[PDB]
């Protein structure tokens, strides 16, 4: 599913995100766009041969099970496939759990290097929530 601006913002909403761990909607959503441009199918292999699944391209690495991340963790208990469906459940509890993990969401580098300190507030203008 390639969700809607507002769309989005009112599925994190629902799912509890909106200032989880003290996070505005408006982080979460900038997140999604600059990690997966609201594509929940979005795949992106990582150099030290992890993946990178779905809406907020969580990382097989420490936190999904995709069989072929050697060395990795299943921090999430879900299979990475789980993390592509049109229903954004699994991926939220997910990025619950990675936000909650010390540094904040500084976990999602492009949250870090295109959202941090920005008007993030933007992403949810014109959004009936
Ligand atoms: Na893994």
């Amino acid at each position: 599913k390639v969700f809607g601006r507002c769309e989005l913002a009112a599925a994190m909403k629902r799912h509890g995100l909106d200032n989880y761990r003290g996070y505005s909607l408006g982080n979460w959503v900038c997140a999604a766009k600059f990690e997966s441009n609201f594509n929940t199918q979005a795949t992106n292999r990582n150099t030290d041969g992890s993946t990178d699944y779905g809406i907020l391209q969580i990382n097989s690495r420490w936190w999904c099970n995709d069989g072929r991340t050697p060395g990795s963790r299943n921090l999430c208990n879900i299979p990475c496939s789980a993390l592509l469906s049109s229903d954004i459940t699994a991926s939220v509890n997910c990025a619950k759990k990675i936000v909650s993990d010390g540094n904040g969401m500084n976990a999602w580098v492009a949250w870090r290097n295109r959202c941090k300190g920005t008007d993030v507030q933007a992403w949810i203008r014109g959004c009936r929530l």
